[PDB]
Parts: C-alpha cells; structure tokens; sequence
C-alpha cells in the first residue's frame, strides 16, 4: 500500500493488513 | 470492537486485525 503519514484518515482498512496483523 | 457500520470513516485500524485478517 501507499500510506498517509502515520496512519491517519487513509492508512488502514488498507496497511495493517498485509504488513503486520 | 464496536464498528461503524459497514466500515467507513472509523471501522478499520481496529477491525480487520483480530475479526479475519
């Protein structure tokens, strides 16, 4: 994923998904 | 955790880690 610096209103739903979980 | 109906603007960064993943 692209990520909106530090997780914020578009980071995940997305990223801590695939990277950690 | 409690959800915002149908994922939106707050259901995951919380939800889709321990539920499934």
């Amino acid at each position: 994923c692209s990520c909106s610096s530090l997780m914020d209103k578009e980071c995940v739903y997305f990223c801590h998904l695939d990277i950690i979980w």
